[PDB]
């Protein structure tokens, strides 16, 4: 009599269908190549787990980016390339060129497509109603793809969004979180942003899926629409939880975990209390009053919902009338 089971939804059983090998991921060789084929520009940032560095081809000078793995279990590295390599050619997802190693470190080098370094996270000042629009049909594209081949990004937030906004072009980045969805499966909540975890990792639910990453995509339009960095901003993993509380309300924190029979804390359901559900209305200020629609306030709703089961997948998310207008975009680049 543990928790109840889920399965998702959407592509249940798409890596069912695939081979063992499609999946697999431990199993994977990498090919490596020829690292006198890239000489590195200049660094371009980094992050927990990398550092990030222009960089040339030198056989045809075409312009690449270097993502340098710092030390890490191989088990990973293989998870992040197997899942990089079964997404290459999908809308909006960061193309994986090469691998090769860092000629001193001997770790893993991963050359992706050259982008602009400049991030949505750069852009929330200036976003007019319009490009959040575009912006976030874009996202979905990304995720609706690699929910399809089997794919849970698991770390769905702004800095792992990156914009070429002269070209009007967004690629989803930072799969190293990224997991295969199987049927059944429980899967570490140690995933993710704090601010853009879905209420299933707060709770320990660990049979979750794609689901999640539609949680987090609320969470990065609710900031965006609102003008509020992050929108719940949780100072510990249980205040994450209180901060979605105090505004989703706690009558349905409180049907979710009895529909999913979830065992909670004791001494932290005390800390949840009574939440009044705020309607979407009260964040409303003259400060973002021109990026807040109804039908924004619609397809938030339909995101940010506590069942993992409720909440839009992204082919309904993309025919939401939140993206009406914006899917006719005439491609304008200035
Ligand atoms: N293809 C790319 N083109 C340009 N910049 C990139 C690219 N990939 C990552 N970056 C940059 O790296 C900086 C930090 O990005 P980061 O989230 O570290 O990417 P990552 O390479 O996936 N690293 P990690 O989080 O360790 O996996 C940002 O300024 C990004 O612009
Ligand atoms: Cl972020
Ligand atoms: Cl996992
Ligand atoms: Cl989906």
């Amino acid at each position: 009599s543990g928790p109840v089971p889920s399965r998702a939804r959407v592509y249940t059983d798409v890596n069912t269908h695939r081979p063992r090998e499609y999946w697999d991921y431990e199993s994977h060789v990498v090919e490596w190549g020829n690292q006198d084929d890239y000489q590195l520009v200049r660094k371009l940032g980094r992050g927990k787990y990398s550092e990030v560095f222009e960089a040339i081809n030198i056989t045809n000078n075409e312009k690449v980016a270097v993502k340098i793995l710092k030390p890490v279990k191989k088990k990973k590295i293989k998870r992040e390339i197997k899942i990089l390599e079964n997404l290459r050619g999908g809308p909006n997802i960061i193309t994986l060129a090469d691998i090769v190693k860092d000629p001193v470190s001997r770790t893993p080098a991963l050359v992706f497509e050259h982008v602009n370094n400049t991030d949505f996270k750069q852009l929330y000042q200036t976003l007019t109603d319009y490009d959040i629009r575009f912006y976030m049909y874009e996202i979905l594209k990304a995720l609706d793809y690699c929910h399809s081949m089997g794919i849970m990004h698991r770390d769905v937030k702004p800095h792992n969004v990156l914009i070429d906004h002269e070209h009007r072009k967004l690629r989803l980045i930072d799969w190293g979180l990224a997991e295969f969805y199987h049927p059944g499966q429980e899967y570490n909540v140690r995933v993710a942003s704090r601010y853009f975890k879905g209420p299933e990792l707060l709770v320990d639910y660990q049979m979750y899926d794609y689901s999640l990453d539609m949680w987090s995509l609320g969470c990065m339009l609710a900031s965006m629409i609102f003008r509020k960095e992050p929108f719940f901003h949780g100072h510990d993993n249980y205040d994450q939880l209180v901060r979605i509380a105090k505004v989703l309300g706690t009558e349905d924190l409180y049907d979710y975990i009895d529909k999913y029979n979830i065992e909670l804390d004791p001494r932290f359901n005390d800390i949840l209390g009574r939440h009044s559900r705020k309607r979407w209305e009260r964040f409303v200020h003259s400060e973002n009053q021109h990026l807040v629609s109804p039908e924004a306030l619609d397809f938030l709703d339909k995101l940010l919902r506590y069942d993992h089961q409720s909440r839009l997948t992204a082919r309904e998310a993309m025919e939401h009338p939140y993206f009406y207008t914006v899917v006719k975009d005439q491609a304008r680049m200035g």
